[PDB]
């Protein structure tokens, strides 16, 4: 009766992976190193399953560009047809104008850790 070892990838969010000191301690690097970017967490909603889940989800950007970039970025690393439509949601739930700059996103909604959360969901998913 040994034990039936089984190991498979987490699919837990990053808030869920690594520790409040460990994200508190990596935004406080990362801003000291590039005071002018955001750190940003773009993750899969919750309840996605028809995009895919992306290889990176850490993602370091100039504070001078809007929402758009952002969409931009994430579109292109999903590898979208133009009839394929997203959302990018801040924190959870919470849409903005993608002219929205992101340095105003993220004084408004960044977390306590420092990092700006974002997730991505198709728009037939709500």
């Amino acid at each position: 009766d040994g034990f039936v070892e089984v190991d498979m990838p987490s699919d837990r969010p990053f808030k869920q992976r690594r520790s409040f000191a460990d994200r508190c301690k990596e935004v406080q690097q990362i801003r000291d190193q590039h005071p002018s970017k955001i750190p940003v967490i773009i993750e899969r909603y919750k309840g996605e399953k028809q995009l895919p889940v992306l290889d990176k989800t850490k993602f370091l950007v100039p504070d001078h560009v809007n929402m758009s970039e952002l969409v931009k970025i994430i579109r292109r690393r999903l590898q979208l047809n133009p009839t394929q439509a997203f959302f990018l949601l801040v924190n959870q739930h919470s849409m903005v104008s993608v002219s929205t700059p992101i340095a105003d996103i993220y004084e408004q909604e960044k977390d306590e850790d420092g990092f700006l959360y974002m997730v991505y969901a198709s728009q037939e998913t709500f």
